[PDB]
């Protein structure tokens, strides 16, 4: 099954998930000189004061922190979105080296990592119905660069010991995802897809211009995770990112001049 290695990596995905070669795939390179400012964009609204994290999971491809999404406790709205999108999980992608790791790129620049706060459109009732819709998900993408430590990430970094291998999960309650946001909400937006199989084209992407800084030590601990299960041969979870895909017939809009 799919992964990131030479034999089951992003160039193989299309054989089991033909939409890999589709019309609105993610990630993409964000050409900052081609992105247009869009005055029709309403202000973005991230309302996470009531977020309830539950658990953290190594799924063999990344780790995810999952949230209770049985009510309107953590929601994204505004910007390009119509309606209310509920936070369900965040996932991270990172590199083997500080010069690579992000899925999206900005004028071909790769960041050390990328965070996705994944939200589903409450008009579709559940996450699994939402992914079957062209406007079913809204994902907030945040770049990580290596520099100063991010205090608000350390609780994540510290629990990774307990979820080293594929299929391990741990309790992860009372984690405040607001601690992972940069100061500015200036963003670029375009229509795209999940960046892992099944690669469904159900995402409004909202990619923040301002990266967060994390320390070398923080990102180093990401790189100690394993893709393999417990008692299998150790394969470090690194370079779990898909490269940029053709833009095709899409425009990236900017929220800012
Ligand atoms: N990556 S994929 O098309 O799902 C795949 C499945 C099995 C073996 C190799 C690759
Ligand atoms: N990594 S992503 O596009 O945000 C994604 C979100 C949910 C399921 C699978 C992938
Ligand atoms: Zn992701």
């Amino acid at each position: 099954h799919w992964g990131y290695g030479k034999h089951n990596g992003p160039e193989h995905w299309h054989k089991d998930f033909p939409i890999a070669k589709g019309e609105r795939q993610s990630p993409v390179d964000i050409d900052t000189h081609t992105a247009k400012y869009d005055p029709s964009l309403k202000p973005l609204s991230v309302s996470y004061d009531q977020a309830t994290s539950l658990r953290i999971l190594n799924n063999g491809h990344a780790f995810n922190v999952e949230f209770d999404d049985s009510q309107d406790k953590a929601v994204l709205k505004g910007g390009p979105l119509d309606g209310t999108y509920r936070l369900i999980q965040f996932c991270f992608h990172w590199g083997s080296l500080d010069g690579q790791g992000s899925e999206h790129t900005v004028d071909k620049k790769k960041y050390a990592a990328e965070l996705h706060l994944v939200h589903w459109n409450t008009k579709y009732g559940d996450f699994g119905k939402a992914v079957q819709q062209p406007d079913g998900l809204a994902v907030l993408g945040i770049f990580l660069k290596v520099g100063s430590a991010k205090p608000g990430l350390q609780k994540v970094v510290d629990v990774l010991d307990s979820i080293k291998t594929k299929g391990k999960s741990a309790d992860f309650t009372n984690f405040d995802p607001r601690g992972l946001l940069p100061e500015s909400l200036d963003y670029w937006t375009y229509p795209g897809s999940l960046t892992t199989p099944p690669l469904l084209e159900c995402v409004t992407w909202i990619v923040l211009k301002e990266p967060i800084s994390v320390s070398s030590e923080q990102v180093l601990k990401f790189r100690k995770l394993n893709f393999n299960g417990e008692g299998e041969p150790e394969e470090l979870m690194v370079d779990n990112w898909r490269p940029a895909q053709p833009l095709k017939n899409r425009q990236i809009k900017a929220s800012f001049k």
